[PDB]
RNA sequence: AGGCAUUGCCGCGAAGCUACCAUCCGCUGGAUUAUGGCUGAACGCCUCUAAGUCAGAAUCCAUGCUAGAACGCGGUGAUUU
């Protein structure tokens, strides 16, 4: 069954303004700007108002209509970004050995480095990727707060850090240590 | 001082050849698999997967290394009385 139309709205609050062209969808709100290329799907939006867009497909199958609620969600979260912005914190977990993280610079570059994970001599580093910004709770022990516009910048960006923190050749139902993901949330709330 | 003994035999023997029997030397990028993830619908929830995406193996492709198509190509010198 192709369905004849299937349609989401996205709405646009206050101080956005979302420009769509050729499927390249820019957001500009407080925060600053996001772009994102959706021309890796046949979908149309269209304006209502200035507080309202919709995005449809046409004579879609079940795959395309699934699609379709994505991209509502996608450009979503970029408008939630610019204003809200994204925050995610995370915890260190360990037995023994505490768990050493700081930023550093290796050619004006910035690096989250992880040293004394399970009493390794190695160093790990991590790079920030560009608009995500590090900071250490301080009424917290042992959590980094990672922040930005870009939901996807910012959770991938603890996901490199969470795993560069895996345990090998080791029980990890015994071995928890690690880095991990505590909350999710929004910077204003 | 030499010949012959099918190189007469013995010790040393340079050069050459040669031995894990000797010495030296043996490169670093990218893309992936399994797998673990991110964002995320389908399915108002959930979900690594469907769209999209991150990391990743003695893998693969380059880099590097050998040959150089005798019907692949370029640059350049001189061209006879
Ligand atoms: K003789
Ligand atoms: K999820
Ligand atoms: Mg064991
Ligand atoms: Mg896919
Ligand atoms: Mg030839």
């Amino acid at each position: 069954m192709k369905y004849i139309q299937t349609e989401q709205q996205i709405e646009v609050p206050e101080g956005v303004t979302v420009s769509i062209k050729s499927r390249i969808v820019k957001v500009v709100g407080p925060r600053g700007t996001l772009t994102k290329n959706l021309k890796h799907i046949d979908v149309t939006f269209t304006k209502v108002n200035n507080q309202l867009i919709k995005v449809a497909v046409h004579n879609g199958g079940r795959k395309h209509v699934a699609a379709l609620r994505t991209v509502k969600s996608l450009v979503d979260n970029m408008i939630t970004g610019v204003t809200k912005g994204y925050k995610y914190k995370m915890r260190y977990v360990y037995a023994h050995f505490p768990i050493n993280v700081n930023i550093v610079e290796k050619d004006g570059a910035k690096f989250i480095e992880v040293r004394n994970f399970l009493g390794d001599k190695k160093i790990r580093n991590v790079p920030v990727r560009d608009g995500v910004t590090i900071e250490f709770s301080t009424n917290v022990k042992d959590e980094i707060v990672l922040s930005g516009n870009s939901v996807e910048d910012v959770s991938q960006n603890a996901a490199d850090l969470q795993q560069i923190c895996r345990v090998r050749n080791k029980d990890i139902r015994k071995f928890l240590d690690g880095i991990y993901v505590s909350h999710k949330g929004f910077i204003t709330e």
